[PDB]
């Protein structure tokens, strides 16, 4: 197989809005992420997943974007996008674009100028409709909006700002390549493609993920953007399975670097059920079945996967999957360890590397997440408490992953010198900051840090095998094998004491939350017990 850059890259993902305020409005700015830099690149981070800055009346908060060649003035302006990228450049840092390119916002100059004028040509751009269909919303109610200017329904998937662009118009496709040859002119390090398996959607036959002219669509699109240049195209992939991951990734194909898939995120929630109706204790046992599959069914040079626990629309994973007590550092190092020692580029979300938790959102007002609003005042009258909506949205509302980055003990945790924050920021923060964490020298953050250098620094990482243990239920333990080399990974995912009945002649020890020796020995592992050992 042939290696890039991006194959010993680590990716952090940097929410804007909740990064670091620099002009005490309480949201954060370009300069703000400019200013820490320095710190990204100590973590050895080598790229960064920027989430949305462009114009947007921020229904969606970003992912409406109103103009994709201009920065929106709550981060600044182009020059401020333009130093960032200068100051990462100088750092040995590359910016990713997140990029939404299935839908616009309704303010955008070529929905404004359709729906007015409707002779326009930008009126092909939508989806326009005289008789809807059933298509639903995502963020709830029909997918179709009657537009009475114009007396027709146009297609939004998710909010009624957000109208959905048609893809079957080679024009729209054109523009969208042209903005995106914009972006890459400007010297980015590549794209997260969101939601980008709904481009294929055939709304009429009810068709919307993996629809049949969409790897059509991506090639043309690679063919037409970064298919010469040598970037990271990450893409959000809703329906995937390994061999969709392969039509998606495979190199051969000229479409993608890699897929973003949430199979093992389903596990969040009962089969069938929608996100809402969670489930605290994960099964770990499931896990090890998804992880194994996605490990071994995605052969080397076939195709590139993702490592992640959580971003932007997701629970931090410390509240769903790991402990926020006793041993949440531990389980912190544990979920670390047990993620970036797979094959695949490990993702990291903004203050996972501290180990922040959600937010104890009390009541309505103080979210801010349309998705949780809409689902909350459909269930609200649909048989729901608002205790229990609260409660749902204070495990898996978006809003939780949105609250302020934590700095220091400051004043808004460092992250503002404003009165309140867009989003308020969680009292752990007198615990759980950036200062803090820095000056334990076995906090969480070093622990990722040693993570990314053995990512950076060794080829099994990228080139081992992928074997599953057969370990006690709770129990994640595996073997990264390459020629003579043998790489023993030993995770606890529990609360509890539990069973290890293996013997292994241990060579070195590459990373440990804890006396690997005395699991060994003893056959038996502490909660949350996780390390990394060299084996004959
Ligand atoms: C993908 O796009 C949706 C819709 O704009 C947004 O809500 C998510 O946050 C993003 O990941
Ligand atoms: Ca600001
Ligand atoms: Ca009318
Ligand atoms: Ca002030």
């Amino acid at each position: 197989m042939q290696k890039h850059w991006w194959h010993k890259a680590t990716v952090y993902q940097i929410y804007p809005k909740s990064f670091m305020d620099t002009n005490g409005d309480g949201i954060g700015d370009l300069k703000g992420i400019t200013s820490k830099l320095d710190y990204l690149q100590k973590l050895g981070v080598m790229a960064i997943w920027l989430s949305p800055v462009y114009d947007s009346p921020m229904d969606d908060n970003g992912y409406d974007i109103a103009n994709y060649e201009a920065i929106a003035d709550i981060f600044g302006n182009m020059a401020d996008m333009d130093n960032l990228l200068t100051q990462a450049k100088m750092r040995g840092i590359k910016i990713i674009m997140d990029l939404v390119v299935n839908h616009t916002s309704d303010e955008h100059a070529w929905f404004i100028e359709a729906r007015e004028h409707p002779d326009s040509s930008e009126r092909d751009y939508y989806i326009w409709c005289d008789q809807p269909n059933d298509l639903e919303s995502i963020f709830g109610g029909s997918a179709w909006q009657y537009d009475d200017k114009s007396d027709q329904y146009y297609l939004h998937f998710f909010s009624k700002k957000q109208p959905d662009l048609n893809w079957e118009n080679a024009n729209l496709r054109q523009k969208i390549y042209d903005m995106m040859n914009f972006w890459i002119d400007k010297g980015i390090g590549g794209f997260r493609m969101d939601v980008i398996d709904m481009i294929g959607k055939i709304p009429a036959q009810h068709i919307v993920s993996n629809g049949p002219k969409l790897h059509a669509y991506l090639k043309e699109m690679n063919a037409a953007s970064f298919g010469q240049h040598d970037l990271l195209t990450v893409g959000q992939t809703w329906g995937a399975t390994p061999e969709i991951a392969k039509q998606y990734s495979n190199p051969v194909n000229h479409e993608l670097s890699m897929v973003f898939q949430f199979e093992h995120i389903g596990l969040q929630h009962k089969p069938e059920a929608p996100k809402w109706d969670y489930v605290k204790e994960l099964n770990v046992p499931a896990l090890k079945t998804i992880f194994n599959k996605w490990q071994t069914e995605l052969e080397l040079g076939q195709g590139w996967n993702s490592l992640f626990w959580n971003n932007h629309d997701l629970p931090r994973v410390l509240s769903i999957w790991g402990n926020t007590g006793k041993y949440r550092e531990k389980s912190a190092k544990a979920l670390a360890i047990l993620l970036h020692l797979m094959r695949g580029t490990p993702y990291i979300y903004q203050g996972e590397e501290i180990g922040m938790t959600n937010y104890p959102f009390k009541d309505l007002n103080e979210l801010d997440d349309i998705e949780s609003l809409n689902y909350a005042k459909e269930a609200f009258t649909n048989g729901k408490s608002m205790e229990t909506i609260m409660d749902s949205i204070r495990m898996i509302g978006r809003d939780n992953a949105r609250t302020p980055m934590q700095w220091d003990a400051s004043q808004n945790a460092g992250f503002s010198t404003a009165d309140k924050t867009w989003l308020p920021v969680n009292p752990n923060y007198k615990d759980i900051n950036v200062q803090a964490a820095l000056k334990n020298s076995n906090s969480i953050f070093y622990t990722y840090q040693q993570l990314i250098q053995l990512r950076k620094e060794n080829d099994w990482l990228v080139d081992a095998d992928f074997e599953l243990l057969p370990t006690a239920d709770k129990v994640f333990a595996y073997l990264r094998k390459v020629r003579e080399e043998r790489y023993l990974i030993v995770v606890n995912v529990s609360d509890q004491e539990e069973v290890l009945e293996i013997d292994v002649d241990k060579q070195e020890t590459l990373i440990s939350n804890t006396n690997e020796s005395a699991a060994l020995a003893n056959h038996k592992l502490q909660p949350w017990d996780a390390f990394c050992i060299k084996i004959l």
